[PDB]
């Protein structure tokens, strides 16, 4: 159906481990979108074709205003192209580097939008497993949108793929290679809430080995400026035991969230 000849390519939007993402316009309709380019050699070398099909299958069937749309795909001799919704305001990662820290209103609003999107995903027993600032995009009205579903699966699950980069957003059960479920996304939600308010993730360290130690032992402390309500929510989400992490509705109706969020459940 679709081919490369159907698009005019624009400026690079960003780069990932496998993905090179470009702004693009469909020639006949003038529709502006994002084109995620992956190299097949690369894909075969790492043996992650199953991850890419899951990304296409899962994300194309999800429909939610806080989740990035995937319209379709095509491939040629050397590359695979994912046709994505274009997010014009960029990543949360870039916004964080710009402002150093977010205030409580901005943070609570982002968390509400995240929890809404995750609640939708978990209703289909879909777990994202890779929630972090680089994978959170921003729409034209500044609304948060979850993207990059390459690591998503159906719960329950194990891990048959090698962990690539940072451990900073993964729960103990995940880094220890144990079986896991939906509660992994709630651990990540706690890590994000901390990083939004403080400017860095709670278990950050100089080495892989040291980061692993802090996560498994849940070693983190708060700066003085972090308020009581924020500390309560974060402490509840960062529990070593997955079953003691709250449900997403508990997050959405948490007193600190309701008092500071500008968006509803
Ligand atoms: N739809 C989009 N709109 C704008 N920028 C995007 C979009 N998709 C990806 N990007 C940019 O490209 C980067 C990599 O995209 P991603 O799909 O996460 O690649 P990978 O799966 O290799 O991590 C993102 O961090 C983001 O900066
Ligand atoms: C060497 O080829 C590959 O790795 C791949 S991955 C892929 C697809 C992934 C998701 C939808 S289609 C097609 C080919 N041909
Ligand atoms: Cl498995
Ligand atoms: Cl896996
Ligand atoms: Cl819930
Ligand atoms: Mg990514
Ligand atoms: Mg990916």
């Amino acid at each position: 159906q679709w081919a490369l000849e159907d698009f005019e390519i624009g400026r690079p939007l960003g780069k990932g481990k496998f993905g090179n993402v470009y702004l693009a316009r469909e020639k006949q309709s003038k529709f502006i979108l994002a084109l995620k380019v992956l190299f097949k050699a690369q894909l075969e070398k790492a043996g992650v074709e199953h991850q890419l099909r899951r990304e296409v299958e899962i994300q194309s069937h999800l429909r939610h205003p806080n989740i990035l749309r995937l319209y379709g795909y095509f491939h040629d001799a050397t590359r695979v192209y994912l046709i994505l919704e274009y997010a014009p305001l960029g990543t949360v990662y870039r916004e964080l580097q710009k402002l150093s820290k977010f205030d409580e209103q901005r943070t609570a609003t982002y968390i509400t939008e995240l929890a809404n999107a995750l609640s939708y995903c978990h209703s289909k027993r879909v777990i994202h497993r890779d929630i972090k600032p680089e994978n959170l995009l921003l729409g034209s009205a500044g609304e948060l949108k979850i993207a990059d579903f390459g690591w998503s699966v159906h719960a329950p699950s194990s891990r048959r793929t090698t962990l690539a980069g940072t451990l900073d957003y993964l729960p103990p059960e995940m880094i220890e290679g144990r079986m896991h479920d939906e509660k992994v996304d709630l651990w990540s939600l706690g890590v994000l809430c901390y990083e939004f308010l403080v400017g860095k993730p709670p278990f950050e360290a100089n080495t892989y080995q040291e980061t692993y130690k802090r996560i498994s032992r849940v070693e983190f402390t708060f700066p003085d400026f972090v308020t009581e309500g924020a500390r309560d929510l974060i402490s509840r989400l960062l529990k070593h035991n997955p079953s003691q992490r709250p449900m997403l509705r508990e997050v959405l109706e948490h007193p600190w969230i309701t008092a500071n969020s500008s968006k509803p459940s």
